[PDB]
């Protein structure tokens, strides 16, 4: 390991997706740069909840199209994130939509009683995000850049 950016990203995304699914704020330290991952998570809650709320109908229609039922559909969803998220313009706007739709999908995984697929979903999203937009993420100062961008 010793990929700080991947570790920090996976943590923030797992916390958001897990707490959206279940309602509970997970109380367990944070990790390295914990004040930058707690301010990132705070921001993500504000802006991410906003995107799910404002574009609920769009999110519902996309979820319906993907027809997600098991670990096999979540594993596949990865090829879908590469086509849609990676093959686009790069900005925090689309990065939030990716993690917000992931949270929307994580809520659906809980309701269809497949909540063991949440942590893998979070890993899939972090994989596509960090190992297709690494160059851009580094240039923007990673999650310090994100928190700054949503002042
Ligand atoms: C988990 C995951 C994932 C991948 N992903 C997906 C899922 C395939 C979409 C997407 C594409 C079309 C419609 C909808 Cl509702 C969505 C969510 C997406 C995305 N969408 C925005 C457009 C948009 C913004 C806000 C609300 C609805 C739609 C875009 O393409 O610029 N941006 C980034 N990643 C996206």
């Amino acid at each position: 390991s010793e990929d700080e950016l991947y570790r920090q990203s996976l943590e923030i995304i797992s916390r958001y997706l897990r707490e959206q699914a279940t309602g509970a704020k997970d109380t367990k330290p944070m990790g390295r740069s914990g004040a930058t991952s707690r301010k990132a998570l705070e921001t993500l809650r504000r802006v991410g909840d906003g995107v799910q709320r404002n574009h609920e109908t769009a999110f519902q229609g996309m979820l319906r199209k993907l027809d997600i039922k098991n670990e096999d559909d979540v594993k596949s969803l990865s090829r879908v994130m590469i086509h849609v998220f990676s093959d686009g313009v790069t900005n925090w706007g689309r990065i939030v939509t990716l993690i917000s739709f992931g949270a929307f999908v994580a809520k659906h995984l809980k309701t269809i009683n497949q909540e063991s697929c949440i942590e893998p979903l979070a890993e899939s999203i972090t994989d596509v995000l960090v190992r297709t937009k690494r160059d851009w993420l580094v240039k923007q100062r990673g999650w310090d850049g994100f928190v700054e961008f949503f002042h």
